């Protein structure tokens, strides 16, 4: 029922990991290929190794998550070895999703051009969104500099490529984000990143709950559930239909998944409840989105994907 | 316990109502008298009355609201007439405070210019913010455009002025909107309006909840706390002393109110909590804060005011 066609390449079901979520090792990468998501996600990498912020940078709270990771991650190397060895098994039903998040524009084009001079025949995600590297901001609030960027990416990029975004909040953003987005033959906007810079405080001690940033971090889960359906919604209204999205952002049940399916998402990634559950999320949030089909009688997601209405 | 001094006045505690919530009309703002509310603001005007958007245009979610109002109100002079009675009475302890939200840079400034000349000796609040008049952007998310128009308002506008802003989502927001006002003789900025342009749907239905732009509306309640709290937080390290902050985003009992405090907000305003309960809640908030101050031995709102701990 769950049959998914993205990127020219079809899918089991639309449900993967998000980025940074369950897939910084090979072993957690194996977990989420023997779990039953359709698809799945390296942690986004940078050049060099890195170790990330100070601990504690990670806390489960009632309505989701806070966190200021840092980009940990085993660099670029590591995950392009990874994938191109994954790729020669044949051993998936779909190609592997690869994230990067360099630290400067030259270190994003520096990977998007060992991606493209490499054998990798899977799908690239540049996550224009990261909130959470101290001074360094969300490149995709600043349209002039990623429209500059992506510009010269897709001078020689010619292999599938996404974008993952922040949210916005006011729809003129998104009207010129289209616009920018829409002059290029990218594959997909993943909607949304956490919420930037969110602040969480635990009143017994008087203190913030994360090291990094004086605790500032970004927020997933159910707080950030409207924030993401608007934003997939909204580009969806707005994007060129060959660009096709990947809806992001407070997905724990078949309910929640279903509303990002009828806001027009094809894909569908966990983040948050995928860390509080681990790989075995997949079986249940499945088996929940087709009782939801089944109770409708809906065969097919397109039976319903794009299909929200108006009052 | 809560005796609060905000822009050189003195007020029993320091809750109020959010602009927009239980302020339409003169027997509205009574009622917000008669309360427990330490102060209370006027719905925020424009010169013309507006009946706002078409219906449904609230709804009352499980984690807050969602809601496209549309500014309805009942026009600049009704309100500059209640509040130029209610100053003559002297029939309660502090200001007024007078919201206006003009549709352009000129309604603003001719508004400005109205308060300036009258004998209103209140407080007012200039919103840059309404997420809600469809093609009319945020004001406060175009930099330039802020400091245009606040450069005009501060050649003739000398009496008590604070702006009502929207949340920001990246640090260096934070740093230009700082600059920006820093150069001011404000009096406060009021962190957060509403979450722009957020989105709500009934599975059932599969559709939106709310009839004004495609279901698209600012959300608030527990799902912005973590937003406000970091606004609050990030422009009370950055601010001037002489710039006070209001916290607004969230509140609905003691402890996130308790938690604005930390953060550094002087006074605090209920918007969803306050539509959900009306006016008993200032009593209810009031106790549980002073029931928290109670436990931790702290007699004085300073005891605690701006003393977040990071780790
Ligand atoms: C622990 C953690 C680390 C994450 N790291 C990344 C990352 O490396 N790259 C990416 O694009 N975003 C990452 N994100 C953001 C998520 O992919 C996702 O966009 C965000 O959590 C929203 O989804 P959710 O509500 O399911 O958590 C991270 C999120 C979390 C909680
Ligand atoms: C029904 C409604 C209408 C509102 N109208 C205004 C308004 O006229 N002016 C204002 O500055 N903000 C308005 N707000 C936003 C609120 O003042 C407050 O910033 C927002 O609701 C966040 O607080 P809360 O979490 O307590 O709701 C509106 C909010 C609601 C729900
Ligand atoms: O590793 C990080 O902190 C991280 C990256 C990113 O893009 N998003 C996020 O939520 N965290
Ligand atoms: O009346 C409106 O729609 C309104 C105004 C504003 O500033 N904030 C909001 O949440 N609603």
């Amino acid at each position: 029922m769950l049959n998914t066609t993205f990127a020219n390449a079809k899918f089991a079901n639309p449900f993967m990991n998000a980025s940074g979520v369950h897939c910084m090792t090979i072993e957690d990468l194996e977990e989420l290929k023997a779990s039953q998501a359709g698809a799945y996600i390296t942690k986004s990498s940078t050049l060099e190794k890195r170790e990330g912020n100070p601990l504690p940078r990670y806390v489960d709270l009632e309505l989701g998550s806070i966190a200021s990771m840092g980009l940990p991650n085993l660099g670029f190397d590591y995950y392009l070895d990874y994938v191109l060895k994954n790729q020669k098994e044949n051993a998936q039903e779909g190609p592997i999703f690869f994230s990067i998040a360099g630290m400067s524009a030259a270190e994003n084009i520096a990977m998007l051009k060992k991606i493209q001079e490499s054998d990798f025949s899977g799908i690239t995600e540049l996550n224009l969104s990261c909130p959470n590297v101290p001074g360094k901001p969300q490149l995709a609030y600043d349209f002039e500099a990623t429209e500059k960027l992506l510009k010269e990416v897709f001078t020689f990029f010619t292999k599938p490529l996404g974008v993952k975004l922040p949210p916005y909040f006011d729809l003129v953003h998104f009207d010129i984000m289209a616009e920018i987005l829409n002059q290029f033959p990218l594959t997909y906007v993943n909607s949304v990143n956490s919420i930037g810079n969110g602040l969480f405080i635990d009143p017994e001690a008087e203190s913030v709950v994360i090291k990094p940033k004086d605790g500032f971090g970004g927020i997933g889960g159910a707080y950030i559930k409207p924030t993401a359906l608007a934003n997939v919604r909204a580009f969806y209204t707005r994007l060129k239909p060959e660009i096709q999205i990947i809806g992001t952002g407070g997905i724990e049940t078949g309910q929640d998944a279903f509303e990002h399916l009828l806001c027009g998402a094809t894909m569908l990634q966990i983040g948050t409840a995928l860390h509080k559950e681990g790989p075995a999320i997949f079986d249940r949030i499945i088996k929940e989105l087709e009782e939801i089909m089944n109770q409708k009688g809906y065969q097919s997601i397109a039976d319903f994907h794009g299909k929200l209405k108006s009052l």
